[PDB]
């Protein structure tokens, strides 16, 4: 009977707090911006049958309107998760991605609407840190186990040269001084140190902006 | 009934004002032009909704056709955001961005263009200052962290070539000296403190440039 | 008369669990993504003959249907291999890739579905495993014939030095040293050392996500 | 019922005049000719519907034809403004950038369009003088925090050399000497110079050559 | 009037066996992956006439048709080697490479269709295996051509030190030292060791895998 | 009545003369050949209007058919510019660019076409001329601040190292030498004195040459 | 009234044998597959006019068919290169290049077109390696001019250090010595003796291989 | 009445002689082959108008068709110019480049048409000869001009040593010796040595080779 209409787009840097940091860090560790790649996330959370579906399961609207019965409450559910509706921008065309919400009154399409929409973002925000979390941690192990390789390096070298030193105070001088240990290596301890602290996992943040806000509808559908 | 017409395309550099500078200096570090970026933003931002809305809210023509009735004013704005009308260029066939507004009269659909488009303007250049101050802070933190370590690093070198000399004027030397400081920790530095300094924000730069500014239509739709 | 669907895109990297790492690894030796790479594995899993055979001939659905005779559950395993209808997305369209499974009643539908996405899913991740087992051998000989050959270089120019001095502490000096080592020798050394420590064979990993998870259709095709 | 017609292409570096050789110095330190540009500039100019307002409004020619009727005067603006007509290149098919002007007579439609084409020129030669000047204080600015940053990691060398050597000679040396500028430093300082002198801006320049240049009809539209 | 269908892509890494890391060893000397250029052979040998041809010649399916009649025969053949389909995916739309096999009865359509297959590809690996020989016998004698030029210009270079050196112990030192061979020459010189060796064929590993097996069918065509 | 035909394409080398080496030896300190540029203005004059119109306007054929009238002769001009018809070609189709001129005589269009063409080369070589002339103007001024600067730093260092040196056999060295010049000084030297004397002005050389000559036609349109 | 058919592609590595090796020493000179280029030499062969005139030339089945007059022979002739046609591949939709050859009876049909394949093959293979005598000979001039240059560049500097060091020991040895040859002169020489070897001539090989092998057809045309 | 016809491509690097090895080495010297752009020069005089006319005035063919009227000749002229047609090839489409020409018996038809082809073959000899040679001239002036900078630098250097040396050894040493010449110098002095050589020019050498030879037709048209 009514529904409302949001437009959006790409967030902004701000929104994405300490995993945008975060990420950087990781994607200049390896070596398409990040907000591209979490906005890629949030039209996939927010166009999700799953998505919609857990919404209604979740809301009072369809709470109130169920009746018990199994096959009828699945079919009003599914009806209410056929009431969201997305629809991909063409920016060749500066159409952006946009979503409608159907509820029985324009109240509950707003609202409904609204709630669908931090929903998709919430789940799209936590599946990022779960994407962060499994970035750092490998990045933690890679570098621990370099940094161990390395310090087999400095360890075989250091045995030949004791060994070609054997056969007298640079034995003594070498045998107190341990092995040498380039550069790279300390960085890689320091960088493991910081890895060792393990990543900010802040699951508040936003996913999206909004370039058209849901209102309700001036008239019925 | 009497509508107006503007067409836009990118800003200049110096229409950026101070932005222009401060953007580069960013792009420096990590390693589409600026002002396409900006344009690009004030595109977006001309065929928002949510703008349209907000204008009317804001303009003195809206607020005056308000008759106290909520449905009834909800409807007039909704029906002022439709006299808004946004029509993207294309760039194969030469098209630039152009940008409609009715309302009743034509000097009203003049001089609300003019303020529409300023507001615009004004709301895009917002938009771009809020991303560039979020990626500096990010900036200044990740070559924070950067020095941080390189001083760890320095620490780990200390530590050791004082336990390689204990085992004598060298000793209480380079006890005195400290750990050794690079040419990229001095410049990282000094940048760090440029960086601490933070960027200039300037509200005044306009994100667009008229190829077609408002005019009194002379006849109605 | 009853069907079910779902939609599956490609996996992330917490999904992909200790494959991930192992995978790089092995690509920063060898100098699109390894989950791309991993979902392609997936829907061509997915849409597999001798999948859809094995799978109803493991099934108690079909084994219940299975009169003992030969022919008829050939036939009818052929039939219900045709229950089965794979539909490939199209990314200009931004269709994603989706399953429709056909069974005699809906709850068999649902969870015939489910079962039939993770028996696919098992299946790809076996095979990703294979590959890296018969790549890592292959890498271990290639680098184990290497350092073979630098040792045979080294001996070389060894046998040259002695002969070279030959011709008297240098002497017993070399005699007893043995041929000198480079670091590229010793770094490849200890890469031996992990190569020939073997990957990690996890067998428990996903190899695509849900966008729409199956559930009970609520009518007869 | 007369009509004037010019093609255009780019200007020659001749005409350009002082604007050309510095728009090049301000494009080999940010490491499409400048007179693409300008004609990109002036084309601009030549094709702006504001440009041919100004020009009306400037003109002999239709402030002579106002009536003091708002209505009648502003229609017969629009007309004129209507009266003048530009056709992008397509070079393609060897088809030049063409500018057609309508007026009342053949002596006129050759003297507006021969006096458009150089304002046009003289405001895309203003104009360009106005992106110059921009680029250059941007510039002017930058070197300068550069040299005081160089300054700055001098002055942090030299300090720290002067401590480390306090705990006699080259001590008193250091002291009157201060800090160690590099050939990078002096040429950023006879640059810095160079960038402290500021631009030269001949508005007077062309900016645009012609193809066809305008002349008096021999038979009527 | 009975068909089995079978559906087939790339040999795995293992499947090549001692295949594969020959083929990437003088990939690593030289400068599409190896099991590709493996597969487009096996399709290759799949399609050919002349390998269907040989295969129903080499069939007893076809020699137990023979009747003696030379243009029956030849006509049989023809018609076999025509009961041999195969079609080519178009990757665009998932569609994957398939061959059919006509005959007579469901189990020889499954039989024949599988030994086809087999047929196919063990020509496939014939071949793979002669051109790996005359690829490995080519870079030997490349090699020894590259560390017989390093022996002629160390001997050139030894040469001329001579003459210059008697016009005492530099001399003899230098007539019982012989050429300098540099590391370049000795790791030419160990690889010249391993490239001599000569490659192992095994001319069973495999160049196909099956996505479907042909089965009987169960029901004609 | 009478008409006559042309065809053309890039000059060669040797038909630049001496422009073609002035105008690599450009191209060689800046950082399409040049005689497709020569080419390029060399059709662009050919098809300016304004080209056509100069040529008549010298032209005895035309001098001798005024009549005495301004408009008169000037629609006789106007008819005979519309009698010189540019067609640029389409390479796709192998097709080359070609020229058209009508007259009252056979006589005069061969010799018109004849002369209308040495003409646009002269006018195109005197154009290719100027650029050459404006832009070796422009780079001669930027290699002498170039090396006023390398003075004004060599100068700075000078100054410092002398400072330096006050606080005694070198101190009267550096006092009586001068400032310490690098090879990039002396080079820009050099070659600056190469570019003070100034560039050979062919005013001669071909800017096109002929596939197919114009001849007298046999027959009328 | 008979024809037989044959379908082919690209030679393999082995099959061009000591071709391939030679082009491949000559491109590693100089710093498109081989066999990419020996099979379009053939393609060009295949389809020749020429070609096919001189192979009926050169048979029997044509001079059996000479009835000794030289216009009926000369129609005959020309009616017998009429009866081989070679048909194009096409890339965008995977056809191969086929031929056919019509005769007046099905073996001789066979036999012609095997043996016209031959003579092709033996064509096209015979290009290939003239086409590398004479790269050879021209790479091989080349050498020997840089290294008589080289030389000459070793006397220019060897008569400068006579005349310097003039003006004793030093110039007695300079002397006896002769001038100074970096490594690169040496490495010339050695090529330069491997290149005044001279490539060896393998006309053996072949410049093509079968997909469908010519048949004796079954039925009339 | 009848036709002959012909079939070209690109000359083989035999066919051009000493210009092949002649246009590498220029094209070595400056930084599509060598023979693709003599072929390029040979289309291009294959289809010249003017090279036809050459041709025909050249011909007792045509001198015996005269009658001594100028019209009438001119008009055979053109009627013998328009019976030699040639079509360029579509490569994509297999089809090389070919002409025909007829003519009032076939023996004229063939042997006119191959004198004619010959005829442009040595035309564009002639022109590639005089690209090269002019190319080679070019050359040859820019190599004079940079050798006297370089002496030019050494001098200025060589003042400043002399003058410095003389504010006693080095000083006469410095005097008697002279500028100090670096490598690329005497290098650059044998490249001139050979470039004033200048290159060798033989017309003789062939530039196109033929895929279809003309033959008399066996067949009016």
């Amino acid at each position: 009977e009514w529904s409302s209409t949001a437009i959006t787009d790409r967030p902004t840097v701000n929104m994405l707090g300490g995993y945008y940091s975060q990420q950087q860090f990781l994607r200049n560790l390896d070596v398409p911006s990040v907000m591209d790649e979490a906005y890629k996330e949030f039209v996939m959370q927010l166009a999700s049958w799953d998505t919609r579906r857990e919404f209604w399961l979740q809301t009072d609207y369809y709470k109130q309107r169920m009746v018990g019965n199994s096959k009828a409450d699945a079919a009003l559910l599914d009806e209410m998760i056929n009431n969201i509706q997305f629809i991909p921008g063409d920016f060749t065309r500066a159409v952006n991605d946009s979503v409608k919400l159907i509820a029985e009154t324009a109240p509950d399409a707003n609202n409904l609407l609204r709630q669908y929409v931090a929903f998709a973002s919430q789940r799209a925000a936590s599946h990022l840190n779960d994407e962060l979390k499994g970035a750092w941690a490998a990045r933690t192990i890679q570098m621990k186990a370099q940094v161990k390789r390395q310090e087999e390096v400095a360890k075989a070298i250091y045995d030949r040269r004791m060994n070609s030193i054997e056969q007298q105070a640079r034995l003594e001088n070498l045998q107190a001084v341990g092995p040498a240990f380039d550069l790279d290596y300390d960085q890689n301890r320091a960088m493991l140190n910081t890895l060792n602290v393990g990543p900010t996992l802040d699951p508040r943040f936003q996913t999206y902006r909004y370039l058209r806000t849901p209102e309700e509808p001036v008239k019925r559908d």
